[PDB]
């Protein structure tokens, strides 16, 4: 049974609540992004009207095969206008076509849901600049202080630099980096740039990447992994057992593997910086795990919030244990008592 905080109150709205049968109620069903615990559920066989972005729409007609009329996308930065009620769709920083939903209520109430969210201080001076928010339905995956990582920025560096040294070091190494949804795309632009090369993958890899309205993309990216020096894999494969298996079907073309495996928070982020990062070696296959972000920081997050100064927050994330539920609260209290809201 769909949970309260998946529903949009006054209004047939749900966000995100595809696994649950149809919803009584439900004229609309919103999806945020092409995430698979967002989307589990939706198939051919959905005769409801989605909104979602145009790329979470390409996503759905080719990956899921939707039916086109099924699919309403909507721009973005742009007032529109569904079943009499406002809303906007904004960027989420989150993965290709990740969105946020404003909705404006016939009563007078404004409600953001921020889908999955990387908060960044752009997201100031947007439409959400121009007025009051009541409620806020917010991604509280990284909501402890604990919890900190570095810019996208910085990854992107250490990356560029660690490929671009050995690969000018030994010619004949290959770059790997790992995958397994969408997201974090630019490890692998970045890598493949400095390298002079196009990034090769599976049919099905290239086939999701071709949805996304990358400019270019057909100067970027190859099913021809011969032709290539940056190739994707799973991350279930990136390991030494299979990454050797995978060295192997090259066919004697490359004599040292160097990976990257992108990764959310881990506990070696309240020790050691990025600048100080090391790999796991076994041999001429080399591990790197980089905590690439696309979830706010705890300091992110409470900069966010307290410019937004919302008169109530609605947890997403962490919600399934009364221990986390309290731990939020606490934190949410804290951020009001030190803003003035
Ligand atoms: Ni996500």
């Amino acid at each position: 049974t769909c949970p309260f905080y998946k529903k949009i109150p006054g209004t047939g709205f749900t966000v995100d609540a595809f696994q649950y049968g149809v919803v009584e109620g439900c004229t609309a069903y919103f999806l945020t992004h092409f995430h698979s615990d967002h989307y589990a559920g939706l198939s051919k066989h959905f005769t409801f009207p989605v909104y979602c972005s145009e790329i979470t729409g390409n996503l759905l007609k080719n990956k899921l095969h939707v039916q086109e009329q099924y699919i309403h996308p909507l721009p973005l930065d742009t007032e529109c206008i569904v079943n009499g009620v406002k809303v906007v769709l904004l960027d989420a920083n989150h993965c290709p076509g990740a969105v946020m939903i404003l909705f404006y209520l016939p009563n007078g109430t404004v409600i953001l849901h921020t889908g999955d969210f990387r908060a960044d201080p752009s997201m100031e001076r947007s439409l959400l600049a121009d007025q009051k928010v009541h409620m806020l339905y917010l991604d509280t995956t990284y909501c402890s202080p604990e919890y900190t990582f570095p810019s996208q920025q910085e990854v992107i560096r250490f990356a560029i630099n660690t490929a671009f040294e050995a690969v000018t070091l030994n010619p004949h190494a290959l770059v790997v980096c790992g995958t397994y949804s969408i997201g974090k795309e630019k490890v692998f632009l970045a890598i493949a740039d400095v390298l002079g090369s196009k990034v090769g993958m599976s049919q099905e890899k290239y086939k999701t990447l071709q949805c996304l309205n990358i400019p270019e993309i057909n100067s970027l990216i190859t099913t021809d992994m011969c032709s290539s020096l940056v190739h994707l894999l799973p991350m279930m494969q990136i390991n030494f057992k299979g990454l050797q298996s995978h060295l192997k079907k090259c066919g004697g073309k490359y004599n040292q593997i160097l990976a990257f495996r992108p990764t959310g928070w881990t506990h070696s982020n309240k020790f050691t910086r990025i600048a100080d990062v090391i790999p796991q070696t076994k041999g001429n296959i080399s591990i790197y795990g980089i905590p690439y972000s696309e979830h706010s920081s705890y300091l992110e997050m409470k900069r966010f919030v307290q410019w937004l100064k919302p008169q109530k927050i609605i947890p997403t994330v962490n919600v399934g244990t009364w221990k986390s539920r309290s731990t939020m609260e606490k934190y949410f209290r804290e951020w009001k008592l030190e803003a003035g809201y």
